[PDB]
């Protein structure tokens, strides 16, 4: 491990995945949840196996009917469901402090993940996620379709993005899924994670995997 | 005129558009007022006139150009500026009582149109308004471009689904541009309108040009 080796302080930016890596609970499947519609989308996402449907259609369908009202995501925001991965909050801290830009980067909703920023003392210009849309009456519109995130591998389209711009160079990014890894060839490292989620198709192809955000503390102290 | 118009007795549902014509100001403009685009609205819907072009595009540019806010719209239906024009209220009571539907048509926002139908009170299916989408930060985010009132020629659309819908004998409209009477031919029968707006167009050209409900209201008394 020494090899990280504050391989990470040598880095300016360092971007994170929220559902799944920056906490435990995903974003859209509490959405569900709390719209009594929890197990009837649970019941969507075994098909995808084929992945026919692309990622836009995909979420453009399980989001094509929950229909979160503009209330729903509020009763979910208010009653706080998301609940951080166990040493994302002091990480996140150590990070910015030695002066270092943390992002966030997510499939979700940008009304969970700039909460999910507050908490994280993470500031709100830096996130990146679908923006849900509403009327005025507070019911589903859809959402927004040009954001980076809502067509398939824009995650990616996003960290070469921050780069594009700001000039980083040398820059990681801490996910669960092949989405997050795939990532890696537009961003300079990726760091794996499963918390919550082992994802075997990533915890076998990808260099630097830990298991918990704690087990990255010991080393980044000496 | 041959008076008395049995026009109105015999009359199943009658519905009229909403800015000025059963309202003083429109919609459009004043919630551009609050965002300082009213002259640079105000422009483009004048010169959007009998060959203008439709509406859909030209209400995506003025609206991209205003760009409303979840917080500017509600705060207007705050300083309500939407005014009911003089004879508006008891003569839609009137023959509210008698048994006969009432409809609000208008190339406006429900999310302002429905303050008005309200307290007509005309239900709140019974307004054709397109929507105007918003995020959940409340920002704009376009508008329900699926809706009949988005397009032109909209009107008599809604109006001719009104009468396979519910089946009326004797359907009328009510407008102060030409646009509202377009619609005449699907409906029953038309009678204009200029009580806060002028527009020769109209005035000259149909049958039973009323000007003000009061200047019509008299014999409607009758
Ligand atoms: N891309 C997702 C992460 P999220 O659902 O936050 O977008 C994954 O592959 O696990
Ligand atoms: N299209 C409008 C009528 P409304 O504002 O009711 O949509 C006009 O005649 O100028």
């Amino acid at each position: 491990h020494s090899e990280l080796r504050k391989l990470f302080y040598s880095a300016d930016a360092v971007c994170f995945d929220v559902d799944s890596t920056v906490i435990r609970e995903e974003g859209i499947d509490e959405l569900a949840k709390i719209c009594g519609v929890e197990d009837a989308v649970s019941e969507m996402t075994r098909r995808a196996m084929g992945g026919a449907v692309p990622f836009k259609a995909a979420l453009t369908e399980r989001l094509a009917l929950i229909q979160p009202s503009r209330e729903q995501v509020q009763r979910l925001i208010a009653e706080q469901p998301p609940h951080l991965t166990p040493g994302i909050r002091e990480l996140v801290s150590r990070l910015q402090e030695r002066n270092v830009q943390v992002f966030l980067i997510s499939g979700g909703f940008r009304s969970i993940v700039e909460h999910v920023a507050s908490k994280l003392n993470i500031p709100a210009t830096n996130v990146f996620a679908n923006r849900l849309k509403f009327y005025f009456n507070g019911e589903y519109a859809g959402f927004d379709e040009t954001q980076p995130t809502a067509e398939s591998g824009g995650k990616g389209k996003v960290i070469k993005f921050l780069k594009e711009k700001f000039h980083f160079k040398k820059i990681i990014m801490i996910g669960d899924g092949a989405t997050d890894m795939e990532a890696c060839p537009p961003a300079d490292a990726f760091i794996g994670f499963g918390g919550n989620v082992i994802r075997q198709q990533v915890k076998d192809n990808a260099k630097w995997y830990i298991t918990d955000f704690v087990e990255l503390l010991g080393e980044l102290e000496e």
